[PDB]
C-alpha cells in the first residue's frame, strides 16, 4: 500500500553464535548502536519457543475471558498492579498481567529480596511478590508462564554477553561482564502478557533488553476463550490468524532519517529493544531507541479479533549500578534520582 510507513529489517543474529561466542560485535552495534533501531532479532530460538509462544499468548486470551470475580481475585493495588492482573485503556481496552521472574534466579522467590534503601514499601512495583491464577481455574498457566518467560531470559542473557563484550573492548574500565551478570541474577526483570479485548506518542524502555514476541491476532467467536470445565489436562492453544487483519499494525522505531518505520519481527523468532538502563551501563555506545505498538484498527479486524503479547522487561536489581561515573543505582534511576552525592 502507498500509505504503509516504511518497513525496515531488523538486524537477526543467530542464537547459535551467541552461544559459541561468534557473533558479530559489528552486527551488534548495528542493531543497539547510535544510528540504529534499537532493536536485534534471534533466529534459531530452541525448538519448544514456538508451541510455548503460542500456548502463553493464548493463555492470554483465556485469563482476559475469565468472569470478572476471578479476575478480582488477581488485582494488586498494593503493588500499583504491576503484579498480577489489571484493566487498562489506551479507546483500546487492555488486560494486563505481571509477574517478577525472581523464578529464573531461584525456582524458590516469588519476588527480589530487600535492601537497606529498597523495601517493598516504597518499590512495591518492584518487589511485590507474583499473584498467580488458581492452578483448577487456569491449569498449567504458571509453569507455561515461566518456562517461557525462561526461555527468553536465557537468550536475554546471551545478548548481554555480547553487549559486554562490545564493551569491554570499547569502554575504558568497563566492569567484565557486567551486563550478562545483572540479567542473570536480576530478581527485578518483569514480564507482561497484554490481552487486548475485542472491539501514537513514542517511549523508551527503562530496563536493560525487553525481549519480544510477535504479536498473536485470534478470532475469540472462531476458538472461543473458554476453559471448558469437561475438558482435563493442560489447556489448548487458541487459534491464530496466519496474517494480521490490519497490515499497519506492529511495532513502530524513529530512524536515523527521521522516518518512522514499521519493524516486524518474524513469529519464529525473539526480538530484544534495549533500554534506558542499559544505555546509561554503556555510556551511550548503546542507545535506547524511540518506538511504539501499533494494534488493529477496529475497522479493519473482521469478527471478535484479539491481541495478545509477551514482552520481558530484563532489568537490574535495585542496587546494581546504572551510572558507573555517578554511582547511580536503577532503583534511584527509576525513582528520577538523577545525582548522587553531590557535596552541600
Ligand atoms: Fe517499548
Amino acid at each position: 500500500g502507498s500509505h504503509m510507513a516504511p518497513i525496515a529489517q531488523a538486524v537477526t543474529v543467530s542464537l547459535n553464535d551467541l552461544k559459541n561466542g561468534t557473533v558479530s560485535l559489528e552486527a551488534l552495534e548495528e542493531a543497539f548502536g547510535p544510528d540504529s533501531l534499537g532493536i536485534l532479532v534471534v533466529k534459531d530460538v530452541p525448538a519448544e519457543f514456538a508451541e510455548l509462544r503460542h500456548r502463553l499468548l493464548s493463555y492470554s486470551s483465556y485469563l482476559g475471558n475469565l468472569p470478572k470475580s476471578e479476575l478480582d481475585r488477581l488485582e494488586n493495588e498494593k503493588a500499583k498492579y504491576l503484579t498480577g492482573w489489571s484493566l487498562g485503556k489506551e479507546d483500546n481496552l487492555k488486560g494486563s498481567y505481571y509477574a517478577n521472574c525472581a523464578f529464573y534466579v531461584d525456582p524458590s522467590l516469588s519476588c527480589a529480596k530487600p535492601t537497606e534503601e529498597f523495601n517493598p514499601d516504597n518499590f512495591p512495583e518492584y518487589l511485590s511478590p507474583n499473584l498467580w491464577p488458581q492452578e483448577s481455574t487456569l491449569p498449567g498457566f504458571k509453569p507455561t508462564f515461566e518456562d517461557l518467560c525462561r526461555l527468553i531470559i536465557d537468550v536475554a542473557v546471551l545478548v548481554a554477553r555480547a553487549c559486554d563484550r562490545f564493551a569491554e573492548k570499547q569502554i575504558a574500565g568497563y566492569p567484565a561482564g557486567y551486563l550478562e551478570g545483572v540479567v542473570k541474577t536480576s530478581t527485578t526483570t518483569k514480564a507482561r502478557l497484554l490481552h487486548y479485548f475485542p472491539e501514537c506518542a513514542t517511549h523508551l524502555d527503562h530496563g536493560c533488553l525487553t525481549g519480544l514476541t510477535s504479536a498473536m491476532f485470534v478470532d475469540e467467536a472462531a476458538t472461543p476463550p473458554v476453559v471448558n470445565p469437561s475438558v482435563n489436562g493442560s489447556l489448548p492453544p487458541l487459534g491464530e490468524l496466519p496474517t494480521s487483519p490490519d497490515p499497519k499494525a506492529g511495532l513502530y522505531i524513529k530512524s536515523r532519517t527521521g522516518q518512522t518505520v514499521q519493524v516486524k519481527i518474524p513469529r519464529d523468532c525473539i526480538a530484544f529493544q534495549t533500554g534506558e538502563a542499559l544505555e546509561r551501563i554503556t555510556g551511550g555506545k548503546f542507545k535506547a531507541v524511540p518506538h511504539f505498538v501499533r494494534g488493529a484498527r477496529a475497522e479493519m479486524s473482521a469478527g471478535r479479533i484479539a491481541r495478545n503479547t509477551l514482552a520481558v522487561f530484563t532489568q537490574p536489581n535495585l542496587g546494581d549500578e546504572v551510572d558507573m561515573e555517578q554511582h547511580i543505582t536503577f532503583g534511584e534511576f527509576a525513582r528520577g534520582i538523577v545525582a548522587k552525592n553531590t557535596v552541600s
